[PDB]
């Protein structure tokens, strides 16, 4: 069946904004995850999985009686695809269970595991997602082998079709650095936004990097990696010597054994892949990765012989029965258990990349400290391991049940609690009739509403206007927020500020972060005022100011926006297309194609772009809330054509005179020649419209300011 | 960006019945196209068409002064994209503003009539969709041009993205026959359930078969294309000499001068393409198809030309300047006007697939007949252009606005007007005890019901329960409809219905059409019982039986189901996997993911299989409405495996003892094999869904019931 994008394999594809559509969604309109999850009996949930460690299926055996071992791996890499450059990935939306992860090779039989947990599931229902249930497991998986764990919410509602997510160019699984579709260039630099070293891996190649078994080269790429999953050394050593603590790995014989993937299996297989011809195919003979190792005397049981081992013997390279490089204790006393026969031991092994730990300089200092102090190590893990199954959810206000930490973290960007009574109604119409009568302008007032909340990203809900974090570094000196203009507006909203909470009796008072956003407010219903519209723009108040201690800034730094269409900015040249990033970002602010279009029409005759350029302001009501960005772009006594200076920038020019009315980015002109955005732009376009377009524009502008209000939730 | 369509190209695609959410529209989700219709001044509509007509604008100038041929081809290929065999294609979307047909090579220089009408969408608005538009501007093209239309019925709806149809699998455009993705097998072929020659055309090829100008040889696959389009030789000799009475083609110069097709072109060409390096580009100078023909002494006027000269002049082979086959008349002098300069004629000139109309034996009688009878000629033009342009717009109660013809025509499978009082809701109650009294079984009555209305299709919005031609030539006769059983239930009913009517007072009675549909109900509503359940099912009177006068036996057997999961029937064996058919088929009852999962699991239970099958009956308490198909289906106590006798046939066994449990088909097993659908499939097999199952398989049901009723929008 050719398609679409088969003719035009470089034009926009706008699904990406309209997946998760009611239609996919099994769950009533008005289903609410969390108030199911609240009623979960989250003890009893945990009894059961308790219960499940020790029972071991006959098409899947445990290895040595405990699946402890394979649901840690589970919840690892369900969390562990998380990449820091745009909050994808993560195990925030079970997607683990959908393609292409569910097939990924780093997710070998990692079905299994899903399966084993599908009688659990069905019990539970709709209380308990499989999102959480993931996450859930690893948590019970640990504390059943006797480790503290550091807290758990739930919260993680389940979604219904694969995300859209770019894992890279590569057509082939695992392939080696430097094809035709290299994710690497220069001194083996990463492209953003990826944060795995091959595709189908979840971190690194547990052989060495492209297989070459160098375990200080190896930890390198580690680093990387997990820097790029928001990981500093000392989590990274706790996170990999914490998981290496249980279980094996699988390679008990060749891997051209093992079958067909997932999504590329027979029917019979109903889901599961990865069969393999040898021997039985599972339990003593499973073959997983290929690699054989197993790091502990107790696999089964929290212990700080990972370290043990790691330091108290000296490492020879060896082969796996699969023939993947690893390493033995060389002649090591045969201390480590079979997982299926009580009569065999065998010796320590360890794989490439945990002798990175001992190796690399770095980490050979944390991991000694870690060594000779076990409870360090102990607490480092459980703070990783939270931080790694929570670092997509979003604000605390998100984390449900009984088991959530008490203490407040610094990855987490913190919001103080509201300890005050907030503004009503006619506070908020006095407070917006000061910031209008301050002389602060529509542009400015919006652009600045506009920087505070846009930062704001769906994939792992962190940024937005909550917060006042644009008043702080690294926010505040942002090129594209403008700082120069952001310092004076934001010092004439603090003395308005001062003032109104200085006149209060009571307690009540107002917070920097809602005034940003009232002032927004106060600036989108001015504008509408000017076109002649008396329009009421929602407000919620109740944000509150972090401070500069509450904010780390090097985690800030991937919130900047190096391309937002919206402001017309891109910080500099790019591979991909202007346009391409547009649709990215409102992917990321959850938008629509529609709320897309209306939004960026808007924000261009309100004078939101960055500089004061007037690319794409086809108006002359600049500040006035109207259609004509869209009545302009579609006449068609004006052509169009790119200058001579910038292939980016077009001119538009009167067809019949050569008058030079316009000039736009690709950005702007992507509305009038993409055929679906271009329906859109018509619909707002129209004469009938002026009223849909102001009523559609507020809308989407309050909920651009409210992304991140999950307190009202 | 490597995709999931990539990696796993024969994978099932839900996606396509995800498109057309709330999503991607911009319209509130409360919009209602009809009553927005009914409001708009159609006169003045065709006011302003009519003056466009004559409006040349400089970037696309009129030939002849009149864009009235532009504008019917327009029209013509907006309708001529439509497919009996799934209804797919047509004018009632008005997909020919997306991709693909936006930029179908036949679709060439389209992009600039659309364009021409922007003005008039932008005054009217939301009030005539671009869909109704395209249609009324043939129709006012027509009109200006001297010519009586038969009417014209508003309320196709707009829509905001794409269709997902199969066009073919050719990956090149124009691609000839035979070759890797060939159309065409065995004594030309064309496969189901296309209806174009060649990918990226309407029907034909205007220079004759794969470019071969032999016009016998082009009657052949005219015949072919048209009558799968629905039209028959009088229709088809009617449309083309009645299209060719106006305009003209254009091939001014050679093809290698026009630019990228609009998918392809420039931001900056603002969604149009086809630009051409040929002198001008445009007006005298304008490429489209390459042909350069000009059918009548009067291009912008009705006459009776295109049979005079047909049949007037013996017809040379000769080339266009851009190389294509075209014929000439032989000795004629220079009697048809330039489209530009007053000072030449040339000489009349005719498509090989115009020669066809002539030299194809049956189409020459009927040609020769339109010569001789211009009369019946208007007539039989007028008539097909009504159908052509309205035969996807399902029924007449669709029909919107002041120009409806009255006549009622075969082709719209009319249900007669009822003239009586309905039944209410104590009758229904009656009606349903009498049904069930009757010994009629859940899975009699559940067939039943299903056989009747599920014959509808969402793509021209024929088929339904409506009309009860369930009881009729050919629907009767269906291998799926178990015409033995069918005849043994509709006589059960038809004894209720005479013994029900005779009883009333005051002309109340019920058609068998309702009583079918009612007689479902009543055995969902006891196959809830069954399982424990109390459940009233929503029953909606007001179908009518049609006649079999009123029923075209050969229109209908395109609606024959060759394949329908939700009985688990496949007539033959064909090429498209049996779970592909079932999302087509889904799709065409306009259901979602989840409502086709649960539908089916439901259907399962209640017997509605044919032939009794047990293939996915896995339930032992069938004829109970339960979500027994979706626990067992999960149960991973259960191994499956295609069976030696039938490889698309699947036996599960208890994994521990090997006795034999279940057998299933693809359709089936797919639910416990697709990620997507098995997810669905989880919710239903959750132990707190059994209630959810219940509503959900009972609204789906519902919605099936009724989605041909019209009447009640
Ligand atoms: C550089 C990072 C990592 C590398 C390259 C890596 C590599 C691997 C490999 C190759 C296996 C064997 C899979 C198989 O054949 O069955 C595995 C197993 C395992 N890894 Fe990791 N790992 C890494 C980090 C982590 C982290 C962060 C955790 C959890 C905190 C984790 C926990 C586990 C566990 C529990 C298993 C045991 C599986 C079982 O018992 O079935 N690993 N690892
Ligand atoms: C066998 C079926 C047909 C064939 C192969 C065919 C072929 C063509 C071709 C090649 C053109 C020239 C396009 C150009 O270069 O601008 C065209 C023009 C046209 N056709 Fe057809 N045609 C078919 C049927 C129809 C029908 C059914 C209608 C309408 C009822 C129609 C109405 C027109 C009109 C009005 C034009 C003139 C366009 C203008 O003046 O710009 N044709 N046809
Ligand atoms: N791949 N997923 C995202 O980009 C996303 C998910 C949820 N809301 C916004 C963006
Ligand atoms: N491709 N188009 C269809 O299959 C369709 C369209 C509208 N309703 C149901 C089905
Ligand atoms: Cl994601
Ligand atoms: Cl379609
Ligand atoms: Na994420
Ligand atoms: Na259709």
């Amino acid at each position: 069946g050719t398609s679409n994008r088969d003719w035009w394999p470089n034009q926009l594809d706008l699904s990406i904004l309209h997946r998760h559509s009611s239609l996919s969604d099994p769950m009533g309109k008005d289903f609410n995850y969390a108030q199911a999850f609240e009623k979960l009996d989250l003890a009893a949930v945990k009894r059961d999985l308790h219960a499940l460690m020790t029972t071991s299926q006959d098409w899947w055996p445990a290895d040595f009686g405990h699946y402890g071992g394979l649901f840690i791996r589970m919840a690892w890499h369900s969390a562990g695809t998380y990449r820091t450059a745009d909050g994808r990935g993560g195990a925030g939306e079970g997607q683990q269970r959908f393609a292409p992860l569910n097939s990924w090779p780093d997710n070998a039989n990692l079905d299994k595991a899903r399966r084993l947990l599908w009688p659990i599931k069905q019990k539970y229902g709709r209380a308990i997602s499989w999102a959480d249930l993931l996450i859930l497991t690893g948590n019970v998986a640990l504390e059943s082998m006797g480790f503290k764990t550091f807290g758990f919410a739930g919260g993680r509602a389940d979604t219904w079709e694969p995300e859209d997510v770019y894992w890279g160019s590569e057509k082939i699984w695992l392939e080696l650095s430097g094809g035709p579709n290299s994710r690497y260039s220069g001194d083996r630099q990463l492209e953003n936004p990826l944060a795995a070293v091959q595709m189908g891996l979840i971190y690194v190649n547990p052989e060495g990097p492209d297989g070459n078994p160098d375990p200080v080269a190896a930890a390198r790429d580690i680093r990387d990696t997990f820097a790029r999953m928001a990981m500093n050394d000392e989590e990274t050593v706790a996170l990999i010597a914490g998981g290496h603590t249980f279980g094996k790995t699988h390679g008990a014989g060749p891997a051209s054994n093992v079958g067909a993937e997932p999504e590329a299996a027979g029917i019979e297989a109903q889901g599961l892949g990865w069969k393999s011809a040898y021997r039985t195919g599972k339990g003593a003979d499973a073959i997983t990765t290929g690699l054989e190792v197993t790091w502990t005397t107790t696999p089964t049981q929290w212990s700080h012989n990972f370290f043990e081992n790691l330091f108290g013997y000296e490492w020879e390279l060896t082969k796996s029965p699969a023939g993947a490089h690893q390493w033995v204790a060389k002649g090591a006393d045969a201390v480590i258990p079979d997982a299926f026969d009580p009569s065999k031991k065998h010796r320590p092994t360890m794989l490439t990349t945990d002798l990175s730990l001992r190796f690399d300089p770095a980490y050979e200092k944390i991991s000694r400290r870690f060594h000779e102090n076990p409870e360090q190590f102990a607490d480092a893990f459980a703070r990783a391991w939270f931080k790694l199954t929570h670092r997509d959810m979003g604000p605390r206000a998100r984390y449900l049940g009984p088991e959530v930490p008490a203490e407040v973290l610094l990855w987490q960007d913190p919001i103080p609690a509201v300890d005050h009574p907030l503004i009503d109604a006619a506070d908020a119409a006095e407070l917006k009739a000061k910031v209008l009568a301050s002389g602060l302008t529509v542009s400015q007032l919006v652009s600045t509403a506009w920087a505070a909340a846009s930062t704001f990203r769906g994939s792992d809900k962190r940024g937005g206007a909550n917060g006042a974090r644009i008043r702080l570094a690294p926010q505040k000196d942002w090129e594209a927020n403008q700082p120069e203009q952001l310092a004076a507006v934001l010092e004439t909203l603090e003395a308005i500020r001062t003032a109104f909470n200085g006149a209060q009796r009571g307690g009540k008072q107002v917070s920097l972060a809602d005034l940003i956003v009232l002032a927004g407010c106060a600036g989108v219903e001015q504008a509408a005022k000017n076109a002649g519209h008396a329009v009421t723009v929602p407000f919620a108040p109740g944000r509150a100011d972090a401070s500069q201690e509450q904010t780390d800034v090097e985690s800030m730094a991937v919130l900047e926006p190096v391309a937002d269409g919206f402001r017309n900015y891109l910080k500099g040249k790019y591979r991909v297309p202007a346009e391409v990033l547009l649709v990215d970002k409102a992917q990321l602010l959850t938008l629509s194609a529609p709320e897309m279009t209306v939004l960026l029409g808007g924000l261009r005759v309100l004078g939101a772009n960055v500089g004061q350029s007037r690319h794409g302001v086809f108006t002359a009501r600049e500040q006035a809330l109207t259609n004509d960005f869209f009545v302009n772009l579609l006449d068609m006594g004006t052509e169009w054509k790119p200058t001579a200076a910038d292939a980016d920038v077009f001119e538009g020019r009167d067809r019949a005179t050569g008058e030079l009315k316009w000039t736009g980015t690709r950005v702007d002109l992507v509305f009038g020649s993409h055929s679906q955005l271009r329906a859109l732009a018509e619909v707002y376009g129209s004469a009938d419209a002026q009223e849909k377009f102001v009523r559609d524009f507020v809308a989407v502008w309050n909920k651009v300011m409210n992304l991140d209000r999950f307190d009202l939730a």
